[PDB]
């Protein structure tokens, strides 16, 4: 699809045998989803925003359905606000931005 | 222009007769820079992300050249560590996102 930008552009995510709603965030170099149930090893990371750092748990090789379109990588698990679709993830689907 | 997110989707912009670099961030509602020098009245403000919450001084009727495009609304200047082109001003530019 071609998406414009009047609302935030979520989109349906089935991950881990869950639908999720996620944010497809350019903003983001990687993917932080709210605290869920994900099987397997995982290692501790640190990441960055607005109003300083969380820890999440990284795990890779993880398969992603995002808008209908398959993906697998690096999803960081923690206490983001919100669901968030990051570039390692967007270029998987072929996300572009235009104007 | 088409932009493809294999690296941050970084834009120049002017602004209060400055030139700065940008990121174009769909996940972004509002427009936040970094601490510069704006012109005029500004209204105290508080704005969440992954790690917290920042206090931003709120400019309305702000003129802004994205990537040669002119736009005019509200930036949000506080200690945000990049500079954030929100949805605010991305639909005034046309920018959409494809895949
Ligand atoms: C600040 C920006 C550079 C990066 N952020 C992505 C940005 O789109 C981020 C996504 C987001 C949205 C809603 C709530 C959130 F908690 C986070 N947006 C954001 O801070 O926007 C704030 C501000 C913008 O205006 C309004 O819209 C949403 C609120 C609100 C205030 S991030 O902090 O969420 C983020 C996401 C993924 C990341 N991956 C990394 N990887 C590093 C290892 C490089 O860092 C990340 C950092």
């Amino acid at each position: 699809p071609q998406i414009t930008l009047w609302q935030r552009p979520l989109v349906t995510i089935k991950i881990g045998g869950q639908l999720k709603e996620a944010l497809l965030d350019t903003g983001a170099d990687d993917t932080v989803l709210e605290e869920m149930n994900l099987p397997g090893r995982w290692k501790p990371k640190m990441i960055g925003g607005i109003g300083g750092f969380i820890k999440v748990r990284q795990y890779d090789q993880i398969l992603i359905e995002i808008c209908g379109h398959k993906a697998i990588g690096t999803v960081l698990v923690g206490p983001t606000p919100v669901n968030i679709i990051g570039r390692n993830l967007l270029t998987q689907i072929g996300c572009t931005l235009n104007f």
